[PDB]
C-alpha cells in the first residue's frame, strides 16, 4: 500500500506520455526520474518536515528539461539546452484534519485547471491583466 | 484578458469555491473568495524576468482550515488555521509556446488524482 | 516485509484504533491514525548500532487525550493534550533470535493486564 | 490493596516463567528482581515524578540478562554474559483522566502485541521496511 | 521498492543466506542477515554525485566465518574472520538506461562461473 | 591456463564483446578487445600479498562509448567517454577453496539480474 509509485507527469493522451518512476529515497527526499539519461531526464522530488512546533512543510520540486544534442570536442553528447524549475512549498498546521488536506489538494488542483487564468497566462507567455 | 473569476475548488457543481478578482496593485493579480480575509481562499500570481536568461512565475495560494471552523468568527492563532502554498516556476527565455504548454501539462500531471504526491498530501503522510 | 498497519488499541472489534504507515524518510518507520496530526496516535520505530557491541531500538508512541476533546478542533497548549512514550531497547550483538524472542516476551509480560506497572499507570498512581 | 506485587515478566506457559518480586523502595524507586543472584537476575524499576508544573513523567527500566558461568582466577562464578536494557519514559499531562490513562495503557499494549510490525521486527533482528 | 529482502548466497533452496533491510541512515542503505549480529552478513549500498558529470556507487559486502568463542568458560557466537568486498562504480551522467544495463551485464559476466577471476578467487589462487 | 580469451559482454552469439590477452607486465594481466585500441574494452587483474594475513585482488574494467571524431575534416575512431570499474577483493590466507568459491558465489549473486544493485545501475538510478 506504499504511495512511492510511478505516475504520468505529462499526459499526452496515451502516446508520448512522460512517466516518472521512483529512483531514490536517500536523506529523506523521495525522487522520481524519467527513463532517460540523467542529463535529459525529468526530475520530481518531494519531502516533508516539521518546520515549527505546530506546522508541517512540504517541499516539492519539478525539473522540466529541453533535450538537445551538443558537440563537445567533436563528440555528440545528450544534454539539456535549458531546464524549467518549479518550486512548491506548502505549510499545513498540525491541527488540520484529512478533510482540510483534501481541501488544500482540491484548491491546488483547481488553481492549475485548464481554462483558469493562471495556467492560461503561463501557457501564453503573458501575465495577468 | 485573463483576469477573470474561476472555480478554485470543484465539488461537482454544489459547494464549489469560486475566487474572484480583488486587487491588481503593482501588477500582481489577486483572487479571493466571498469570505473574510482571515477565512478566504487567496490566489496571487505575478511574472517577472528573474535573471538574464530566465522568467519566473510566482504563484501563492492560501487555503483555510474548514473543520470545526466558525464562519465569520475571530480564530487565533492565525498560523493554526491557514495553509500556505508558495509555487515558483522558472522558465528560460528560449521556451516557445509549445514548451510552456508542455510545462503546464507536467504541472497538471504532477497533482492529478491518484498520483503519489497528491495522495501523500491528502493523507497527512509522506512517501513510504 | 513488516511495514503494515496494525491495531494499536484493541477495543473488542468496535472502536478499535488502527495505525497505518505514513512515512519512511531516513529509514524510520512511522504509523499514524485517521486523525489530524495534533489528535492522532503516532508510532515510530528505528534500529541502529549504538555501540561496538550493542544494537538499539528506538520506539516512540504518542497518545492523544480523548476526554472532553473536540474532534478536528484547535486544542492548546499541545503539552496538555498529548502523552509521550519514549522506549529504548538495547540488545547486545551476541543475542540470537531466541534471545530476542525472550526479550519480547519479557516486554510483553511487563505490560500485561493485572501487572503492577500497567495498573499503576492506568490508575494515575505510583507504587504503594 | 497495594499494587507493589509480584508478576510474571516472561510468560513461557506455566513452566519456565520468569517471575519478578518486589525488592526495594529506597529513594522513591520501586524495584522488582527475580529469584536469582543479583549478577544474573532480571530487574524492573519504576518511578513517577512531577517533571513540569503540568506534566508527570514515568520512568520504567527493564534489564534482561544472559546467564553464564565465568572462571575468574580458577573459580567458577555466576555472571551475565551481556544484558539487554529497556528504557521507557512516559509523559502524561495532569489534565488526563483515568480514561485517558487507560487509552495510553491500551496503546502501549497494542504496540507490542504479537503479530504487530514492531515486535516482529525486534524478534527477527531486523528493521521496519 | 528495491529496499527489500533478497538472497545473497543461493545454496539451492536449503541453506540460502538472506539479508533484510536494517538501516538507511545518511543515505547508506544496509542489509543484515538474521540471527546473531556478530555472525551476520552485511551489505551496504550508496550512490552520490561525485563530480559534475559522474555518479559513484559504493557497495560493501562482509562475509563472516561462523565460529564459537570460549573464554573462561563463557561461550559467545562470534565470527573467526571476515572477508571484505569494496566495489566502486562510476557512471557518467550521459549514460542512458541501455548503457547502465550494459554495465550491469559486464559486471555480471566478470564474475560468471568458469571465468578467470571467479575461478581464481574460488581456488585461493591468482592468475596463471 | 586462465590467461585466455573470454567473452566480456554476452549478447547472445552475435555482437558479443571478446577480450584477448595483451600484456602481463609487472604482474598485471591485461585483456583488450579487437579492432582499434582507442575504442577497445580493457580488463586488468592482479593479485598481491597486501598484509601478512591477507591477499588482495585488483580488477579494473573500462567500457568505452564508440564514436567518431571529426576535427578539421579528419575522421578518427575514438571513444566519446569511458566507464571505469574498480574492484578490490581482500581474502585472508586462512580461506580454503570452499571459502573462495563462496566468495565468488556472493560476488556473482550481487550482480545477478533482478537484484537491487544491477537494476539500479541499469536504470541510471540509485536505491529507492
Amino acid at each position: 500500500a506504499s504511495n512511492f509509485t510511478q505516475f504520468v507527469l505529462v499526459d499526452n493522451g496515451g502516446t508520448g506520455d512522460v512517466t516518472v518512476a521512483p529512483s531514490n529515497f536517500a536523506n529523506g527526499v523521495a525522487e522520481w526520474i524519467s527513463s532517460n539519461s540523467r542529463s535529459q531526464a525529468y526530475k520530481v522530488t518531494c519531502s516533508v518536515r516539521q518546520s515549527s512546533a505546530q506546522n508541517r512543510k512540504y517541499t516539492i520540486k519539478v525539473e522540466v528539461p529541453k533535450v538537445a544534442t551538443q558537440t563537445v570536442g567533436g563528440v555528440e553528447l545528450p544534454v539539456a539546452a535549458w531546464r524549467s524549475y518549479l518550486n512548491m512549498e506548502l505549510t499545513i498546521p498540525i491541527f488540520a484534519t484529512n478533510s482540510d488536506c483534501e481541501l488544500i489538494v482540491k484548491a491546488m488542483q483547481g488553481l492549475l485547471k485548464d481554462g483558469n487564468p493562471i495556467p492560461s497566462a503561463i501557457a501564453a507567455n503573458s501575465g495577468i491583466y
